[PDB]
DNA sequence: ATGTACCAAATGTTCAGTC
DNA sequence: GACTGAACATTTGGTACAT
């Protein structure tokens, strides 16, 4: 890299890790939450950037898909990530904050020379 | 647009509009003046986008660039940039402090929530 | 650290396709 | 109507160069 601010596709697989943490979950609802999270900020993430996402995960070894049913009334089928590769979350989790750590130097840094 | 963090773009242009509000913003090597800038950090802007930053400005008719005696000079001459837009320098000023803004409070953020 | 010119990378829009 | 998916194309950044 040249090195400058994190890239969407990096902090919403970050964000993606943290929430299989705390309850495995589908696509959608993801977005659900960080759209919602992030709606006083003004950070609107899309469906398909977040399913990217959540697929590159898979190509790292990261995640895994579980196909299971869902409740909406509809009797679908949804599908929910699972941690493959626990090593590997830690691994990447702690590239990102490096990377956020940066990116926070950047932008004080910013707002301090011009402003 | 989603509102993510700022654009790298945008990012040098501001640190350029500021350096000529301070007649700083001269010579050819901006590069390593700004490379120097944020060595610290391990940001590392390459020339084609310092200069397509810089040649922005002025084709946007916010800079322009101008021959001057290398300040102290009998002879010698450099580079300058001066405000040929002071008024659309200003205005896009403002947009990226809003645009800073909203970027801290994403990595703030972003942290609080993954750490 | 010019200025080009052609490359690769990041990601929004629209649609394919299933319940 | 709620869900998962992916081509396409843009807007962009990066490499390479001779200069």
């Amino acid at each position: 890299s040249t090195g400058f601010l994190v890239k969407q596709r990096a902090f919403l697989k970050l964000y993606m890790i943290t929430m299989t943490e705390q309850e495995r979950l589908y696509g959608l609802k993801l977005l659900e939450v960080l759209r919602s999270e992030f709606k006083e900020i003004g950070f609107k993430p899309n469906h398909t950037e977040v399913y990217r996402s959540l697929h590159e995960l898979l190509d790292d070894g990261i995640l895994k898909q579980i196909k299971v049913k869902k409740e909406g009334a509809k009797l679908q089928e949804v599908v929910l990530y699972q941690f493959k590769d626990y090593e590997a979350a830690k691994l990447y989790k702690k590239q990102l904050k490096v990377e956020l750590d940066r990116s926070k130097k950047l932008i004080e840094k910013a707002l301090s020379d011009n402003f």
